[PDB]
DNA sequence: GAATTTCACACCTAGGTGTGAAATTC
DNA sequence: GAATTTCACACCTAGGTGTGAAATTC
C-alpha cells in the first residue's frame, strides 16, 4: 500500500541475525543494540500519530545454548506479547515522523516488573520487535502494526554466543573500551 | 482556572536578590537555575504546545562597576521538546525548559539569541493545537529576570552557580578543599 | 588602556558497555 | 553440579561547568 515502514541499517541487523541475535536484560533495564530505527512514508503529514514498540514471542517454547548451538528446550507455554514502549516523540504529526528515521534508542529491556517504560522480557525466550502506529484523535482508533523479522533476538542475562559479543563490541560505541583493548593485542 | 506557577521559586529569588546573570556563548548555554513551571486547569484530553521566549525587562544597557550594576525587541521562541502533547501530560509533572540554550548568535537549533549585558524576563506561552481561533496565553515570571553576560561579573552570583549547579561540582569541591 | 568576548582546558555529571567472580537457582 | 542471574568494577561516550590567558572591540 502507501504506508511504508522500512528497517534502517538492515545489513548490520542481518549480521547479528545470522548468528542468532541476543539482547542483554538486566534488573535496571538494558538498551538494545543495534537500535531499532525505521523509515516511514505514506502518513498524512497533518494527522497526529503515536509510535509504540512491543515484542512478540517468536515461538511457544524457550531456548538453550548447548555446545555452541541454540536448542529448542522447553515444553509449550502461553501467549503474551510484552508491554508497550511509547516512542518519546509521541504524539506528533505525520510530517515529524516522516522527516527523519524513527529511532527507538532509549527503550530498555528488563527481566523484572518495574516498568518506568521498561519492557519486561523472559530470559532465554526469542522475540520479534513490532511497531504500532496509532492515529491520535480517531473515532475509529486506527492502528497499523509492522513486524521486523531481521531484528529477532533471544533475551539473555549474559551473552551465550561469543561471536555475538564480538559484534556488539565492534559496533556499540559504549563498548569501545573493549574494542580498543582487542586492538591492543 | 488555567494556572501556571513557578517551581523552585526560592532558588530563583536567591539569584534574583543579587541581580541574576545568565551566561550566553557562541554555540549556546543552558540556563541555571532551570525554568520549571506547574500547570493546572488545562483540558486533560486537549492537545497543547508550550513555547518560551524572553522579553526585555528594561530599556538600558548594563555594566558592572565596582561591585554594583549600573545602566529591545523580543527574542525568538523555543518550543518545549515535549510539544505537542495532551493537557494531562503537561499537568502531571512540572514543565521544565532544561535544554534551551542561550546564545549571542543563532547557529543551531534549540537556541534563543539574547544580546549581552541586557536584562531579560522569561515568558511562557500555551497554544491549543488545531485551535481554529488564534489563541495564546502568556505568563511572565519576574522572579526569573536576569542579565545576559558572556562572563559572570558579580562574584556572589558565581558562588551560587557553583553551589547549586551540579555540573559545576568540580569548583565546589575545589573550594571546599582550599 | 579598559571593556567585553572567545577559547582550550581540567573536571565534573550522567549514564551505557562487557567482564568476571560470586550468588543464586533447579 | 551446573545453568542462570547478579553486581561491583574499570573504561568508555556524551556533554555541562567555570577558569584564566588570549583575542577582540570600544
Ligand atoms: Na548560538
Amino acid at each position: 500500500g502507501e504506508l511504508r515502514v522500512g528497517l534502517e541499517e538492515s545489513e548490520l541487523w542481518l549480521r547479528f541475525k545470522e548468528l542468532t541475535n541476543e539482547m542483554i536484560v538486566t534488573k535496571n533495564g538494558r538498551r538494545m543494540f543495534p537500535v531499532l530505527k525505521v523509515n516511514v512514508s505514506g502518513l498524512d503529514p497533518n494527522a497526529m500519530y503515536s509510535f509504540l514498540l512491543d515484542f512478540v514471542a517468536a515461538d511457544n517454547h524457550r531456548w538453550k545454548y548447548v555446545n555452541g548451538e541454540w536448542v529448542p528446550g522447553g515444553k509449550p507455554e502461553p501467549q503474551a506479547p510484552s508491554c508497550v514502549y511509547i516512542h518519546p516523540d509521541s504524539p506528533n504529526f505525520g510530517a515529524h515522523w516522516m522527516k527523519a528515521p524513527v529511532s527507538f534508542s532509549k527503550v530498555k529491556l528488563t527481566n523484572k516488573l518495574n516498568g518506568g517504560g521498561q519492557i519486561m522480557l523472559n530470559s532465554l525466550h526469542k522475540y520479534e520487535p513490532r511497531i504500532h502506529i496509532v492515529r491520535v484523535g480517531d473515532p475509529q482508533r486506527m492502528i497499523t502494526s509492522h513486524c521486523f523479522p531481521e531484528t529477532q533476538f533471544i533475551a539473555v542475562t549474559a551473552y551465550q554466543n561469543e561471536e555475538i559479543t564480538a559484534l556488539k563490541i565492534k559496533y556499540n560505541p559504549f563498548a569501545k573500551a573493549f574494542l580498543d583493548a582487542k586492538e591492543r593485542s
